[PDB]
């Protein structure tokens, strides 16, 4: 089946201004990024002073942010848990949905900062959102019935040894949550033609879920056939830009191959696991193999590798624009 929305190439013009990272937007992606290289583990006072600066940043670039706020049972007792999710424009039908994690993982062995897990992920979302603002401002204003989504999830991680039980909670109450809120097309405005719309889950057009970044060379492959569609434009975008000569690599005529153009049998339990068993169509963009420093006291500012998360950001940016039709 073709995907629902005829997905336009973008414009060599376009592609070239997307794939364009000024010295300035170094700076400010770092100065965002900083605010998440802290340990926010669910519960504390950092956790909330992250949550604070996500609602701030977003709220500042005029979107809708509404906090899905709920206390929940855990191996280490009731803890409160908040989604963020910022909607551009709130009345558009549909949503191209891009999300991770700002919780980090309580480990036993010491201070965690889980840098690729996912604060880094964290920081792009937001620097998309920040660095894209002017035209997806002025996309908002065509009535077209598509619009961005963030979602920040709450809880991913497990508090003791991963189960169904103790991991994802922010995105199993989302997806439950959103999946029992009940809407149709005629309340929406500009759905597509031949879409049923019977609850807000229906309205996640795709998740793009970003896991895991940050790390030397990561190897993507499209994990679900569903969004076969969707995962070749990410690997077409990476391609251009390596023929544009605008991808960091360490040595002239070198070229990223970060998304392979293959599928991978494997299944990853992260915040996408809720929504894939409500038939919402999934882009899992984590690396596999997992980084070495996954999970370990290493998953610092120092490992992470800037040209990797340079080269990242042009690719997103484009996608984002080429979805949209910044």
């Amino acid at each position: 089946l073709k995907w629902p929305r005829d997905l336009r190439p973008l414009a060599h013009h376009d592609l070239l201004y997307m794939g364009q990272i000024s010295e300035e937007d170094r700076g400010d992606f770092n100065a965002t990024l900083r605010n998440f290289l802290v340990p926010r583990v669910v519960g504390s006072q950092k956790h909330r002073e992250v949550r604070e600066f996500i609602v701030r940043s977003l709220k500042d670039l005029d979107w809708d942010v509404e906090e899905d706020c709920f206390d929940g049972q855990t191996p280490h007792g009731i803890k409160p848990f908040c989604n963020v999710i910022a909607t551009l424009n709130p009345s558009a039908c549909h949503r191209l949905v891009l999300a991770c994690h700002y919780d980090s993982l309580l480990h036993k062995e010491g201070t965690f900062i889980g840098a690729t897990d996912s604060a880094v992920p964290c920081a792009q979302l937001l620097y998309l959102a920040r660095s894209l603002n002017g035209k997806l401002q002025n996309q908002k204003t065509r009535g077209d019935g598509l619009t961005l989504q963030l979602v920040f999830f709450d809880g991913e991680e497990a508090f003791e040894r991963w189960s169904s039980h103790d991991s994802l909670y922010g995105s199993r109450h989302l997806a439950q949550k959103w999946h029992e809120d009940r809407t149709s097309a005629e309340r929406l405005e500009s759905c597509l033609e031949r879409s049923e719309i019977a609850n807000q889950i229906d309205r996640m057009e795709v998740m793009v879920l970003l896991d895991l970044l940050g790390a030397e060379n990561p190897r993507f492959y499209s994990y679900f056939g569903e969004t076969q569609p969707v995962y070749r434009r990410l690997v077409n975008i990476e391609s251009r830009l390596n023929d544009a000569g605008l991808m960091e690599l360490p040595r002239r005529r070198r070229r990223t191959n970060y998304f392979s153009n293959s599928s991978t049998v494997g299944f990853i339990e992260d915040d996408h696991i809720p929504f894939l068993k409500r038939s919402v169509p999934i882009v899992h963009i984590i690396p596999s193999p997992f980084p070495d420093v996954w999970h370990t006291l290493d998953d610092n500012e120092q490992n992470l590798h800037h040209p990797t998360i340079s080269n990242l950001n042009k690719i997103f940016k484009a996608f984002v624009s080429e979805y949209l039709q910044l």
